[PDB]
Order: C-alpha cells, then sequence, then structure tokens
C-alpha cells in the first residue's frame, strides 16, 4: 500500500512508485576495455613460426572484449 | 496499490508505477572495446610461418569485440 | 492497483503505468568496438607463408564485432 | 488494473498503460563495429603464399560485424 | 482492465494502451559496420600466390556486414 | 479489456490500442555497412597468382552486406 | 475489447486499433551497404594469372548487397 | 472486438481497425547497395589472364545487388 | 466485430477496417542497386586473355541488380 | 571588374579525355518531401487564417529593394 | 577587382582522364523532409493566425536593403 | 583587389588521372528531417499567432542593410 | 590584397593519382533531425505568440548593417 | 595584405597518389538532433511569448555592425 | 602583413602515398543532442516570456561592433 | 607581420606513406547532449523571464567592440 | 615580428611512415553532459528572472574592448 | 620578436615511423558533467534573480580591455 497525497496546493505533485530498479548510466564518462595502443618495435631481423598440430593458438597484437552470457569465455580453446 | 492524487490545486500533476525498471544510458560519453591503437614496426627482414594442420590460429593485428549469448565465444576454437 | 487521479486543478496530468521496462538510449556519445587504428610497418623485405592443411587460420589485420545470440562465436573454428 | 482519470480541469490529460517495453534509440551519436582505419605499409620487396589444401584461410586487411542469431558467427570455419 | 477517463474539460486527451512495445529509432546519428578506411601500400616487388586445393581462401582488402538469422555466418567456409 | 473516454468537453481526444509493436525508424542518419573507402597502391611491379582446384577463393578489394534468413552466409564456401 | 468514445464535445476524435505493427521509415536519411569508394593504384608494370580448375573464383573490385532468405548467399561458391 | 463512437459533436472522426501491419517507407532519403564508385589506375604494362577449365570466374569491377527469396545468391559457383 | 459509429454531428467521418497491410512507398527518394561509377585507365599498353574451356567467365566493368524468387541468383554459374 | 556568385571551370589536355563542368543555383528549393498517413485535421475558423499545406517558394532578385519571398498565414489589419 | 562567392578551378594534364568541376550555391534550400503518422491536430481560430504545415522558403537578393524571405504566421495590426 | 568567400583549386600532372573540384555555399539549408507519430495537438487561438509545422528559410544577400530572413509567429502593433 | 573566408589548395604530381578539393560554408544550417512520439500538445492562446515546431534559418549578408536573421515567437508592441 | 579565416592546402610528389583537401566553416549550425517520446506540455498564454520547438539559426556578416542572429522568446514593450 | 584564423598545411614527396588537409571552423555548434522522455511540462505566462526548448545559434562576423548572437527569453521595457 | 590563431605544419619524405594536417577552432561550442526523463516541471510567470530548455551559442568577431554572444533569461527596465 | 596562440609543427624521413598535426583551439566550450532523471521543479516568478536549462556559450573576439560572453539570469534596472 | 602561447615541435629521422603534433588550447571549457536524480526544487522569486541549471562560457580575447565572461544570476539597479 503506497499512497501520495496533495490538495489545497497551488502547485502540488503527488507521485507514487510500488518497486523500483535503477539502472546503469554514463554520463560524460570514457572507458577503455581490451585495449592495446602504443606498440613499437624496432628490430633488424624478425622471425615467428607456428607449428600447430591441432590445438588452439592465438599470436600477435591482441584486443579482446568477450561478453559472453551463458558459455566458455575463452580466447583459445581446446577441446577433443 | 498504488494511488496518487491531486485536488484543488491550480497545477497538479500525479503520477503511478506499480513497477518499473530503469536501462542503459549513454550522455555524451565514449567507449572503446577491443581497439588496437598505435603499432608500430621498423624491422629490415621480416618473416612468418604458419604450419596449421588441423586446428585454429590467428595472428596478426586482431581486435575483436564479441558478445554472444547462449554459445562459447572463443577467439581460436579446436574441438574433435 | 494502480489509481492516479486529478480534479479541480486548472492544470492537470494524470498518468499511470502498470509495469516499465526502460531501454537503452545513447545521446550524444561515441562507441569503438573491435577497431584497428593506426598501423604503420617499414620494413626492407617482407614475406609471409600459410601452410594450412585442414584447420582454420586467420591472419593480417582483422577487426571483428560479432553479436551472435544462440551459436559459438569463434573467429577461427576448426572442429572435427 | 490501471485507471487514470481527469475531471474540472481546464487542461487535463489522463494517460495509462498496462505493459511497457522501451527500445533501443540513439541521437546524435556515432558507432565503430569492426573498423579498420588508417593502416600504412612501406616496404621493398613483399611476398605472400597460401597453400590451403582443404580448409578456410582469411588474410589481408579485414573488417566484419557479423550479428547472426541461431548459428555458429565464425570467421574462418573448417568442419570435416 | 487499463482505464483512462476525462470530462468536465476544456482541453481533454484520454490514451490507454494495453501492451506496447518500443522499438529502435535512430536521430541524427552515425553508423560504421564492416568499413576500410585508409590503406596505403608504397612498395617496389610485390607477389601474391593463392595455391587452394579444395578449401575457402578470403584474401585482399575485405569489409563484410553478415546479419544472418538462422544459419552459419562465417566468411570462409569449409565442410566436408 | 481497453477504455478511453472523453466528454463534456471542448476539444476531446480518446484513443485506445489494444497491442502495440512499434518499428525501427532512422531520421536524419547516415549508416556504411561493409565498406572500403580510401585505398592507394603505388608499387613498381605488381603479380597476383591464383591456382584454385577445386574450392572456392575470394580476392582483390571486397566489400559485402550479406542479409540472408534461412541459410549460410559465407563469403567463400567450400563443400563437398 | 477496445473501446474509444467521445460526446458532448466541440471537435471529437476517437481512435481504437486491436493489434498495430509498426514499420521501418527512413526520413532523410542516407545508407551505404557494400560500396567501394576511392581506389587507386599507381604501378608500371601489373600481372593478374588465374589458373580455375573447377571452383569458384571472385577476383578485381568487388560490391555485392546480396539479400537472399531461404538459401545460402555465398560469393563465391563450390560444391561437389 | 474494437469499437469507436463519437456524438453530440460538432466536429466528429470515430475511426476502427482490427490488425494492422504498417510498411516500409522512405522519405527524401538516398541508398546505396552494391556500388563501386571512383576506381582510378595507372600503369605503363597491364595483363590479364583467365584459364578457367569448368569452374565458374568472375572478376573485373563489378557491383552486384542480388535480392533472392528461394535460392542461393552466389556470385560465382561450381557445383557438380 | 469492429465497429465505428458518428451521430448528431456536423461534420461526421465514420472508417472501419478490419485487417489492413501497409506496403512500400518512396518519396522524393534516390536509390542506386548495382551501379558503378567513374571508373578511369591511363596504361599505355593493355592485354587481356581468356581461355574458357568449359566454365563460365564473366569480366570488364559489370553492374547487375538480380532479384530472382525461385532459382538461384548466381553471376556465373557453372554446372555439371 | 567585379565577380558574385560566379562559377567557373578550366581544362587543359593533350590525348585522352576531358570533362569539364560549372554549375550555379541562386535561389533554389530542391527536394521538399512530404508524407501524412492516417492523419486527423479538424479546424474551425472564424474570420482569420489557417495553413496546413505544403509552401515551397523560391526567388531571385536583381535590384530589389523591399522585397518579400513568402509570406503565409498571417492577418493584416493596419490602419494606414 | 573583387571576388565574392566565387568557385573556381583549373586542371592541366598531357595524356590520361581529367575532371574539372566548379560547384556554387547562394541562398539554397535542400532536402526538407516531414512524415506525420496517425496524428491528431485540433485547431480553433478567431482572428488570428495558426500554421501547421511545411514552409522552405529561399531567396537570393542584389542591392536588396530591407528584403525578408519568410514571414509565417503573424498577426499585424500596425496603427501607422 | 579583395576576396571573399571563394573556393579555389589547381592541379597539375603528366600522367594519370586527375580530379579537381571547387564547391561553396553561402545562406544554404540542408537536410530538415521531422517526424510526428501517434501526436495529438489541440490549439485554441484568440487574436494571436501559434506556429507549430516546419519552416527552412535561407537568405543570401548582397548590400542587404536591414535583412530578415525568417519573423515566425509574432504579434506586433506597433503605435508607429 | 585581403582574403577572408577563402579554402585554397594546389597539387603537383608527374605520374600517378591526383586529387584536389577546396569546399567553403558560410552560413549553413546542416542537419537539422527531430522525433516526436506519442507527443501530446495543449496551447490556449490570447494575443501573444506560441511556438512549437522546428525553425532552421540560415543567413549570410555582405554589407549588412543592422541584419536579424530569426526572430520568433515575440509580442511587439513598441510605442515609436 | 590580410589573412582571415583562410584554410589553405599543398602538396607535390613525383611518383603515387596524392590527396589535397581545404575546408572552411564560417558560422554554421550542424547536428541539431531532438528527440521528445510520451511527452506532456500545456500551455496558457495571455499576451505573452511561449517557445518550446527547435530554433537552429545561422549567421555570418561582413561590415554587420549591429547585427542579431537570433531574438527568440521575448516581449518588447519599448516607450521609443 | 597578418594572419589570423589561418589553418595551413605542406608536403613533398617523390615516391608514395600523400595526404595534406587543412580546415578551419570558426563560429560553429556542433552536435546539439537532446531528449525529454515521459516529461511533463506546464505553463502559465502572463505578459512574459517562457523558454523551454532548444537553441542553438552560430554567429560570425567581421567589423562587427555591437554584435549579439543569441537573446533567449527575456522580457524589455525601456522607456528610452 | 603578426601570427594569431594559426595552426601550421610541413612535412618533407622521399619514399613512404605522408600525412599532413591542420585544423583550427575558434569560437565553437562542440558536443550539448541533454536528457530529461519523467521529470515534472511546473512555472507560473507574471511579466518576467524563465529558462528551461538548452541554448547553445557560438560567436566570433574580429573589430566586434561590444559584442555579447548570450543574453538569456532576463528583465531589463532601463529607464535611459 | 610576434607570435600568439600558434601550434607549429614539422617533421622529416627519408624513408619510412610520417604523420604531422596540428591544432589549435580558442575560445572553445566541449563536452556539456546533463541528465535530469525523476526531478520535480516548481517556480513562481513575479517580474524576475529564474533560469534552470543548459546554457553553453563560447566567443573569440579581436579587438574586443569591452565584450561579454554569458549574461544569464538578471533584473538590470538602471536609472541611467 | 615574441612568442606567447605557442606550442612548437620538430622530428627527424632517417628510417622508420615518425609522429610529430602540437595542440594548443586557449580559454576552453572542456567536459562538465551533471546529473540530478529525483530531485525536488521549489523557487519563488518576486524581482529578484535565480540560477539554479549549467552554464558553460568560455572566452579569448585580444585587445579586450574590460571584457567579462560570464555574469550570471544578479541584480543591477546602478543609479548611473
Amino acid at each position: 500500500g503506497v499512497v501520495a497525497a496533495a490538495e489545497k496546493t497551488k502547485q502540488g505533485v503527488a507521485e507514487a512508485a510500488g518497486k523500483t530498479k535503477e539502472g546503469v548510466l554514463y554520463v560524460g564518462s570514457k572507458t577503455k576495455e581490451g585495449v592495446v595502443h602504443g606498440v613499437a618495435t624496432v628490430a633488424e631481423k624478425t622471425k615467428e613460426q607456428v607449428t600447430n598440430v591441432g590445438g588452439a593458438v592465438v599470436t600477435g597484437v591482441t584486443a579482446v572484449a568477450q561478453k559472453t552470457v551463458e558459455g566458455a569465455g575463452s580466447i583459445a580453446a581446446a577441446t577433443g
């Protein structure tokens, strides 16, 4: 039982609410989720080698922002 | 039982709400999910090699923003 | 039971709502999901080699923004 | 039971709503999903080689924005 | 049971709604899904080679915006 | 049961709606799905070679905006 | 049961609707699905070669906007 | 049961509708589906070669806007 | 059961509709489906060669707007 | 000498294709698109002006002191 | 000499493709798109001005002292 | 000499593709998009001005002392 | 000499692709997007000005002493 | 000499791709986006000015002594 | 000589890609986004000014002594 | 000589990619985002000024003695 | 000579990637974000000024003796 | 000579990546974020000034003797 009342008033406001659930709000904000910024490499000879024979390999520069709900959020998964 | 009332008022507002669920709102914000920004490479000889023989390989510069709901959110998956 | 009432008022507003669910709203915002920005490479000799023999390979510069619902959101999948 | 009422009012508004579900709305916003912006390469000799023998290979500059619902959202899939 | 009423009013509005589901709306917004913008390559000798023998290969500059519903949204698929 | 009523009013509007489902609407917006914009290549000798022997190959500059519903939305598919 | 009523009113409007489903509408908007814009190539010698022996090959500058409903939306398909 | 009524009104409108399904409408909009715009090539010697021996090859500058309903929407199909 | 009524009115309109399905309408809009616009080539020697031996080849500048309903919408098909 | 509102162009070439264009727009109204769907309008006017339609007016004048382009919806009762 | 509102261009080439363009817009209204769907409007006017429509006016004047482009929706009762 | 509001361009090339463009906009209104959906408006005016529509006015004047572009929705009762 | 509001460009090349552009905007209104959904407005005016619509005005003037661009929604009762 | 509000650019190259651009904006209003959803407004005006809409005004003037861009929502009752 | 508000750029290259840009903004309003959801406003005005909307004004003036950009919502009752 | 508010840039290269940019902002308002959700406002004004909306004003002036940008919400009753 | 408010840059390279940028901001308002949720405001004004909204003003002036940027919410009753 | 408010940069390299930047901010307001949630405000004003909103003002002046940036919420009753 929720009741609000206003009467005999020049400017009256009556506001009622049974159940309320506030939510997220960003005002003038900034965010950085999974960011790579400013990587420099000065070599003479570079060499990479990957010899995957049935798994999962993730190399190089990476930036991930997974947001899964009802499952594995792996980056490199390998099941058998 | 939710009740609001206004009467005998020059300017009256009555507002009622049983159940309310607020939601997300961005006002003047910025976001960065899965971003690669400013990568520099100054070499003389470069060499890459990938010899995948039945798996999953992900290389180079990468930027992912997966948002799955009811499944695996892998980047490199390898099942058998 | 949700009730709102206004009476004997010059300017009256009565507003009622049983159940309400607010939603997302962006006002003057910016977003960046899965972005690659500013990659520079100054070499003399470059060489890439991929010898996939039955899997999944993803190379080079990449920018993905998957939003799947009821399935795997892999980037490089390899099942057997 | 949702009721709104206005009476004996010069300017009256009565508004009722049983169930309401708000929706997404962008006002003056910008978005960037799966974007590659500003890639520069200054070499002398370049060489690429791909020798796929029955899988999936994705190379070069890529920008994807998959939005699948009831299926795998892979970029390079390889089943057998 | 949803009821709205206005009476004895110079300017009256009564509006009722059982169930309502709001929808997406863009007002003065911009979007970028799967975009490649500003790629420059200054070499002297370039060479590409692809020797696919029964799979799927996707190379070069790419920009995809798949929006499938009830099927795989791969970019390079290879089944057998 | 949805009811709206107006009476004894100089200007009255009564509007009722059982079930309503709003829809998408773009007002003064811009979109970019699957776009390649501003690619420059300054070489001296260029050479491409493709030797597909029974699969699917997609090369060069590409820009796709698939919107399938009940089928695979691949770019390069190869089944057997 | 949906009812709207107006009576004893100088200007009255009564509007009722059982079920309503709004639809898409673009007002003063612009779209770009599958677009290639501004590609420049300044070489001295160019050479392309394609030796397809029973698959599907798609090269050059491409811009596709497939919108299939009940079938594969591939760009290069190869079945056997 | 949908009912609207107006009576004892100088200007009355009664409008009823059982089921309604709105449709797409473009007002002052522009669209670009499958467009190639602004491709320039300044070489000295150019050479193309295609040696298809029983598949499908699509080269050169291309711009497609397929809208199939109950069939494959491939660009280069090759079945056997 | 859909009913509308007007009576005792100087200007009355009664309009009823059981089921309604709105349709597409373009007002002051422009469209571009499958368009090639502004291709320039400044070489000294050009040479093309096609040696199809039983498949389908499509080259040169192309602009297609297929709209099939119950069949494959390929550009280059090759069955056997 | 004096130049106002002048669009000028020039072009020289020895061999090749040439295009020169010069367009000028002064006092031009272009593209006024309007839709009214299922709209109710009720007007009662007594000795006044009511405007509800679409009015597109363009004017260009040289030596036009005291010019008026569009005077819409007004009541003028000057004594002198 | 004097230049106001001038768009000028020039171009020289010996061999190749050339494009020169010069456009000028002065006092131009472009692209006024408006939609009103299921809208109710009720106006009672007594000796005044009411404007509800769309008014797009463009004007260009040389030597236009005291110019007015659009005077919309006004009541003028000057004594002198 | 004097330059105001001037857009100027120039270009030289010996071999290749050339593009030169020069555009100028002065007193230009571009892109006014408006939607009103399920909106109720009720106006009672007695000897005044009410404006609710869309008014897009553009003006350019040379030697325009005392110029007015848009005077919308006003009541002028000057004695002299 | 004197330069105000001037956009100037230049470009030289011997071989290759060239682009030169120069744009100027002076007194320009671009992109005014507005939506009103399920909005109730009730106005009673007696000898005044009420403005609720959209007013986009752009003006450019040379030698414009005493210029006014947009005078919206006002009551002027000057004695002299 | 004198330079005010000038955007200038230059570029030289022997071989390769070149881009030169110069843009200027003076007195420009860009991107005014507004939404009002389920909003109630009630106004009673007696001899005054009420403004509730959207007013986007841009102005540029040379030699504009005493210029006014936008005078919105005011009551002027000067004696002299 | 004198430089005010000048954006200048220059660039030289022998071989490769070049980009030169110069932009200037003076008296510019960019990006005014506003939303009002489920908002109640009630105004009673008697001989005054009330402003509740959105007012975006931009102005640029040369030799503008005594300039005013935006005078919004005021009551002026000067004796002289 | 004299430099005020000048953005200048320069760049030299022999081989490779080059970018030169120069931007200037003077009297610029950028990004004013505002939201009002479920807000109640009640105003009673008698011969005064009330301001509740959004006012974004930008101004740039050369030789502007006595300039005013934004005078909002005021009551001026000067005797002389 | 004299330098005020100057942003200057320079860059030299023989081979590789180069970036040069120069930006200047003078009298600039950037990013004013505001939210009001479930807020009640009640104002009674009698011959005064009340300000509750958002006011973003930016100004730049050269030779501006006696300049005022923003005079908000004031009562001026000067005798002389 | 004289330098005030100057941002200067320089850079030299023979091979590799280079970045040069120079930014200047003078009289700049950046990032004013404000939230009011479930706030009650009640104001009664009689011949005064009340300010409750957000006021972001930025100003830059050269030769500005006697300049004022923001005069907010004041009562001025000077005799002379």
